[PDB]
């Protein structure tokens, strides 16, 4: 049987570990895939989630089986995360969410729901895009085409493009949106942005998919939701799948939601049914560790307020990193100018180097990043950034 | 794009969940899905895995994404687990093992793999067998066959029948066997009729593929492996699919594997490739938890001793309960005769019982069960015992 079969292309993202793995060479810079590390360039579990652990230890009775849709505790917390507290999805009861394996699950699974529960045959995703998008809902057997949203050269959001190119996009078609510290850009649209995008939506018929990955790490837990609440408040159907890989730093723990708004709770609850079967077919039900780690936490003010400051302490990191770094660049000699990485937000850095620019680095100074020029600003130290700052600028 | 969607029908097995948390007698006596309860009829957290999450939560310094097949200690000590230390497969490095998240996750990572990357489009599977195996395959877009299994009169598995059967099994057919425990039968090949089954497989060039789910609940780790095995020593490929789920109690964390045999390292590395390339598009990475703790007590021989005699206790518990199960319907005045019972391997009941004999129990005496007939003797304490079985009585 297996014979014939063909050997798979290394992921863009997930590839560089095995590369990386391969290459004996010290003075080794890893800036491939998204995970924060603090500044010592260790990547550690966060002492509010030591603590949640350490109460389910000792609390922890039984490990029977979750429930299709897992942790109901969870589920509400992530309602109230990104709908607000007194949401009228939450007190209409016209959302249900499903705890998922990871946000990569929460996206898998929602395809399979639509694939075969609905008319959806074409998924909009933006140019450029998390690189697993694609194969995702092409997996599912959906047809996935691109719109425009970066400008290379003035290094922002071209919305009138954007809204040219989603005007081929039909009624009853998806449209992916990342609710904040879009993959791999780092452009979002502003709140005025996402208002009329929220109501050309709703005019042209569109079904709104919501990819939630990095909330709080734009501006905070609330802000970061603006987006998408906007949209939660003009239509009737939409998708949100979210992931606490990053926010919670349980990227191996696999917790994630895929939450389902309709027109009311006797329409989400039929549609919900079908979604636990794409579920039980599946994996049947969630890993309880990850998702209850966040329950806790989420569910206990002290720990909450702790995760807070945690949270915020990954962010003002980042920032300060992105920041020494165009000034590092400055002082090296860097011919660009890198300004512009002061104005994304999240992670990454991108649209000042090319594939062979990555390539080079990789080759001849151990930088490790992504092949579209996308670097983990997360991955940068006080230490590191020096020799980083010299291969780029040998690289220029 | 919802309105029109219409309800799931309840899964036959989780469905029972629900209906269950619906009834507020309190006699309620839960014989439903296959987890195991002691003699107080809770269902605990194994101390050897109590202890594991100890030393995780001591030792574990990040939580960091795990790579696509997961814990790679893990996947080696299953290895052994199945083939056995000194198996060929393990020492020519024929088989690759991915930690997924479950056992369900396992069906549904081989069945994608198997749908998108070889010829195969049926897969036989015995008659009876767990209900979401049909579901699993035909999600993945696989044709399902049945095959003669069970003999309802004499309540033994009828040989001749499923030979016969599977001689409509074509080559590159896929076919399922149980690696022990049937469920929900309870009846298993012997040694002689694994090794006739294994012979008329590599003539007829079926593709096996072996669920393992209740490895160590009919005689012994290495003892129920012995099928398994006198399969892998005439196949060039394979693959199987197994669980922790029961024999580590480990039912939330979803811990499983799916591990690929094929003729040469060579061949099912290209072969693994693409089932990396199946899980990426799925959940990405697997849960660590569970298989951290599954790897560390399979790797401490002190955490180990004391798992095996808790395996083995819950082996015991079983074998006594359905034994005063049997006599205590005999003093109830059990018009029908139950022995048979005992010669079933597993957690099990089956064959004595109608759809209308289990839907009148639940509906009158509020003892539920699988509407198949099929029981959870792992569910029966001293305690519940006389109740249910009066309620049985009543209902011959
Ligand atoms: C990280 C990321 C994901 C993946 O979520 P996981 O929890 O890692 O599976 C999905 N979408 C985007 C945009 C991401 O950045
Ligand atoms: C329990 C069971 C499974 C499911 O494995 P999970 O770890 O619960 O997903 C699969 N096959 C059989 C035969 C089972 O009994």
């Amino acid at each position: 049987m297996f014979e014939n079969i063909t050997t798979a292309p290394a992921d863009p993202i997930l590839g560089l570990a095995d590369l990386l793995r391969a290459d004996e060479r010290p003075g080794k810079i890893d800036l491939g895939m998204g995970v924060y590390n603090d500044e010592t360039g260790k990547t550690p579990v966060l002492t509010s989630v030591k603590k949640a652990e350490q109460y389910l230890l000792e609390n922890e009775t039984t490990k029977n089986y979750l429930g299709i849709d897992g942790i109901p505790e969870f589920g509400r917390c992530t309602q109230e995360l990104l709908f607000g507290k007194g949401s009228a999805l939450i007190n209409d009861k016209r959302a249900r969410t499903a705890q998922t394996p990871g946000g990569t699950g929460a996206l898998r699974v929602a395809a399979d729901f639509l694939a075969k529960n609905t008319s959806v045959r074409r998924v909009w995703v933006s140019n450029p895009s998390w690189p697993n998008h694609k194969s995702v809902f092409n997996s599912a057997g959906l047809e996935v085409r691109e719109y425009a949203y970066y400008d290379a050269e003035n290094h922002t959001l071209d919305f009138d493009a954007l809204i040219n190119s989603l005007n081929e996009a039909q009624a009853g078609d998806v449209v992916l949106f990342h609710g904040c510290c879009h993959n791999p850009t780092g452009i979002d649209p502003t709140l005025e942005q996402w208002q009329t995008l929220a109501q050309l939506s709703v005019e042209k018929g569109w079904l709104p998919l919501f990819d939630f990955a990095y909330q709080g790490f734009a501006r905070g837990l609330e802000e970061d939701a603006e987006g998408l609440r906007a949209f939660a408040a003009m239509h009737k159907e939409l998708i949100v799948a979210s992931s606490y890989s990053k926010n919670f730093g349980l990227y191996n723990e696999r917790v994630g939601t895929c939450t389902l708004v309709a027109a009311d709770s006797e329409t989400v609850d039929r549609a919900f049914s079908q979604m636990k079967a794409a579920i039980r077919v599946n994996y049947s039900s969630p890993p309880a560790h990850g998702a209850s780690v966040v329950a806790t936490i989420l569910g206990n003010d002290a720990l909450r307020a702790i995760w807070e400051q945690e949270l915020t302490d990954m962010r003002q990191r980042i920032q300060r990193m992105r920041q020494l770094f165009v000034n590092t660049l400055q002082e090296k000699g860097a011919n660009r100018d890198f300004s512009f990485t002061i104005k994304q937000n999240g992670m990454f850095f991108f649209g000042g180097l090319t594939k062979e620019q990555v390539l080079r680095l990789r080759e001849e100074f151990g930088v490790y990043a992504v092949a579209s020029g996308r670097l983990n600003v997360a991955g940068m130290t006080p230490d590191n950034l020096a020799p980083l700052c010299e291969a780029i600028v040998a690289v220029l």
